[PDB]
């Protein structure tokens, strides 16, 4: 008949691996761009190494199976190829087809080399009037007696549920099925079984009573979304707890590999909690440094001397894999960390009220603030007295030099606004104030001046239970002061609103509505939708690494010990908060523009550019972050309604349903019975929630995770840990702020050690791999032949080119100053393209750190 020219694309364990990869971190992509050829290696693939299996999409066997052709053999090296690229080496393999044998559309590939490599891609050069065949893989191929089953990889062709090549039907059901793998077991590193557990594999409750935490999900007490399932022996002393290893395991292929040393992120942060954090307390056990700070001055030291340690320690947190990237230092003992955005121009801007009140809208967490509709406040608290009662909240001081008008006018005019962090930590608070943090619940008014700038007006900070716990909230409001103790009073006040805010941040707005609840759909997708079905081809960008860095989370980040319960407020009841907190979460108020409307901070408006009016015009992340979300919505509707012809074709769609049904009742199951749930039934609905997921997964994690250092890597500005109350007027330490404000200042926050912690952490967290693929249309190469598609993709691209440029020239209009503040920082958070490292910009396509 012929023979049908193929080309193989791999990539060998030693150029993505983290322990041989150690080695380059200067600079990647370059140095020959490693043709294969050169220092071959590769004449191991050849011989009886590896073989491959073509299955005809268009000649179905006995059944109705496509017809498989003759087991082939790599043969041969290829040199050179005009887009190799660093890493990959490519191979020749000509198979045995006749006229007679159909078009093929599949194929399996048997490893027998007893080392996985990672395959990237195969290219045929057909018979026919018909063209190249391009099957796009990227997947780690596992020595082939490991599977009973066989690798199979589909071509190009993007088919709808119908399974379309009737041979190919039962080989895409089949994998599917593959892909499930049933719920028994212990998972292994190169099993690809995705399936889901809920959280009981965060305390480790052998190691004692202390260490036991409360499972989270599949309960009604602490629902939250259900995590990928790793198959460990339960805990000895609880049955319904996972026993901890340290390894997670996640379906290999969502575990991504590196070229460069210096982007194994996850590595860092494994290191940091193993390595650094474990060495770094013991000089302090010691005392080569003081366990506190005295002054704000010795603060500021750690971006230019940085902190003197032994030596002894230095040369062991230095030379290690990716750290020697990531850690600043001269010599001999002298720790450095980069300076923050934060004071790169003015170090005092910080303690300004305009800059405070600026960061809850153009902020680390700027997804807070509501605009204030009744007065005074009231809880959404049970029947305890201040949730039925309200705020104490002095109606009688409100406006100081500022607009002469009432309380009851500027709530008309929309001019009030609210931080509320009272709820949340209120039940908790007895409980984290018998420990070694004294913690406020905290209220915070600000008024939008004329200028635009808004400004806060008084501050609540309430207690628990005053000779109580029904009738409970012993209140206190302080006002702005700009001299005397009443200043210093005041800075300790807005010190309070933020250690609530930073650790609300964290577990909340950055881990809970990110990370924790986007992992479901994840498993979802990959259980239900085929690799050939168009809304996986969507989809999959934005899950890039996901399983991966939660797995890490789940291991040492969110754990029984880890750096959140030892750095920020909510202690060890940390995670628990958050599924206290997951009751309120609702899918589609997670838009943009649902978002804003639920808190009042925009009205619709149908005459407006994105059809909603905005109450605060200088609000930098939603000014923004609608231009993004538009053009995601744009994207996705272009998208959908190219493959569904009509509602019923959505209907029909096994895999989609099979699917979103899966998702609701078992990915997010504690909330199956919810009202809000989109049905897939409209092809607008199924827009609605891809545009969700993609806007999760890309913009609004990059706006919470990547200003963390900027922003908070000066502790004095997010300090996460208070460690006093309110100096008594009378007492010893109202006359230490007269005294030392500043030591008075450092008493209160997070103290030396833990700060090292936190800056160490938010330091990786904030920082851009070399390798990452943002939300700018990137992709990777051909992962579809629809041109329809790859067209409507370009635009995509080409639609943020142009918000980018737009963006950047908001930041030059000096009319909207929340844009940069006085502490001179723009607002390029929602920036999509980014170079790498600390930069205060970029959006990648996925949750990734
Ligand atoms: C537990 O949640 C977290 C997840 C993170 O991933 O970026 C980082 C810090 C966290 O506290
Ligand atoms: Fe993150």
């Amino acid at each position: 008949g012929h023979k049908i020219k193929g080309t193989v694309v791999l990539m060998r364990k030693n150029v993505l691996d983290v322990n041989s990869v150690t080695s380059v971190g200067g600079i990647i992509g370059q140095g020959l761009d490693l043709v294969g050829s050169t220092l071959d290696t590769l004449t191991a693939f050849l011989g009886r190494s590896v073989s491959l299996q073509l299955i005809s999409a268009t000649k179905a066997d006995a059944n109705g199976k496509g017809k498989l052709g003759k087991a082939t053999f790599l043969e041969g090296i290829i040199t050179s190829l005009p887009t190799l690229g660093a890493g990959q080496s490519a191979f020749k393999i000509n198979f045995e087809w006749d006229d007679g044998s159909g078009i093929p559309g599949a194929f399996y590939i048997k490893n027998f080399m007893q080392t996985e490599f990672f395959l990237v891609s195969l290219t045929l050069e057909d018979i026919p009037n018909h063209g190249s065949i391009h099957f796009v893989c990227n997947s780690w191929i596992y020595n082939a007696k490991l599977f009973k089953s066989d690798r199979i990889f589909f071509a190009n062709q993007t088919y709808l549920p119908s399974e379309t090549p009737a041979p190919l039907v039962k080989y895409r059901e089949e994998e599917l099925h593959n892909l499930r793998g049933d719920g028994t077991g212990e998972r292994k590193e190169w099993e690809r079984i995705y399936d889901y557990d809920v959280y009981n594999d965060l305390g480790d409750p052998d190691k004692g009573e202390n260490h036991a935490r409360p499972v989270l999900g599949g309960n009604d007490t602490f629902p939250y979304p259900r995590r990928g399932r790793t198959g460990r022996k339960p805990t000895r002393k609880d049955p319904n707890s996972e026993s901890r290893s340290n390894d997670v395991y996640l379906p290999r292929d969502e575990a991504f590999g590196h070229l460069k040393s210096s982007d194994f992120l996850t590595y860092g942060l494994k290191s940091v909690s193993q390595n650094v954090l474990p060495l770094l307390q013991s000089a302090f056990d010691l005392n080569f440094t003081p366990r506190e700070f005295d002054s704000f001055d010795e603060v500021h030291g750690l971006y230019s001397g940085g902190i003197k340690l032994p030596t002894d320690i230095i040369s062991k947190i230095s030379p290690l894999p990716v750290l020697k990237e990531i850690f600043r230092t001269d010599g001999e003992q002298a720790l450095k960390f980069p300076p923050p955005k934060v004071i790169q121009v003015s170090k005092s801007a910080w303690m300004t009220d305009e800059e405070f009140a600026r960061e809850m809208l153009a902020g680390v967490n700027p997804n807070l603030i509501r605009c204030l509709k009744d007065f005074p406040p009231r809880s959404k608290l049970d029947s305890q007295v201040y949730g039925d009662h309200t705020s104490q909240i002095t109606k009688e001081h409100l406006e100081p030099n500022l607009e002469g008008l009432t309380v009851d006018e500027a709530i008309q005019n929309k001019r009030l606004f609210l931080l509320d962090h009272h709820d949340p930590i209120m039940p908790y608070l007895r409980r984290i104030n018998a420990t070694s943090t004294k913690a406020y619940a905290t209220r915070t008014i600000l008024f939008l001046k004329n200028d635009g700038t808004l400004r806060p007006l008084a501050i609540e900070l309430s207690l628990p239970h005053p000779q109580g716990d029904q009738s409970g909230a012993f209140s206190q409001v302080f006002l702005p002061a700009d001299e005397g103790v009443e200043s210093s009073i005041w800075l300790l006040a807005k010190a309070y609103v933020v250690v609530n805010d930073s650790c609300y941040h964290q577990l909340v707005s950055h881990w809970l509505n990110t990370h924790a609840v986007v992992e479901p759909f994840i498993i979802a997708t990959n259980r239900h939708l085929s690799v050939v079905h168009p809304i996986y081809k969507l989809l999959h960008p934005h899950y890039r690494d996901t399983m991966n860095i939660n797995g890490l989370a789940r291991l040492s980040l969110v754990n029984d010990g880890g750096v959140i319960e030892q750095t920020f407020l909510w202690g060890r009841y940390s995670v628990e908060m958050s599924a206290v907190v997951y009751k309120d979460w609702v899918f589609t108020d997670q838009a943009l523009p649902a978002d804003l409307i639920k808190r009042g901070m925009a009205i619709e408006d149908p005459s407006c550019p994105h059809g909603i009016r905005l109450v605060i015009e200088d609000y930098p992340y939603t000014v923004d972050g609608l231009e993004i979300w538009d053009a995601i919505k744009t994207w996705v509707h272009e998208y959908v309604f190219l493959y569904y012809k009509s509602d019923d074709t959505l209907r029909e769609d096994p895999e989609l349903q099979a699917c979103w049904k899966e998702l609701v009742e078992v990915g997010h199951g504690d909330k199956k019975n919810e009202p809000w749930w989109p049905k897939m039934q409209t092809r607008e609905e199924l827009v609605e929630a891809c545009a969700i997921i993609i806007w999760t997964a890309s913009a609004l994690h990059a706006a919470v995770n990547f200003g963390q250092y900027p922003y908070g890597g000066l502790i004095l500005n997010r300090p996460t840990l208070s460690r006093r109350f309110m100096p008594e007027k009378g007492s010893a330490e109202y006359e230490e702020l007269r005294k030392n404000p500043q030591k008075a200042y450092l008493k209160t926050i997070t103290p030396k050690f833990q700060t090292l912690i936190d800056l160490s952490v938010i330091e990786i967290l904030s920082r851009h791999a070399s390798d990452e693929v943002y939300l700018g249309e990137r992709d990777n190469p051909n992962w579809t032949s629809d041109t329809r598609a790859l067209e409507a993709f370009k635009r995509f691209g080409n639609k943020l080119a142009q918000i980018e440029n737009k963006l950047s020239e908001r930041n030059n209009d000096e009319k909207l100053r929340n844009r940069c503040g006085p502490v001179q920082m723009p607002y390029t958070l929602l920036l999509p393209s980014s170079k790498e490292g600390l930069t205060f910009r970029g959006i990648p396509n996925s949750i990734s750190i």
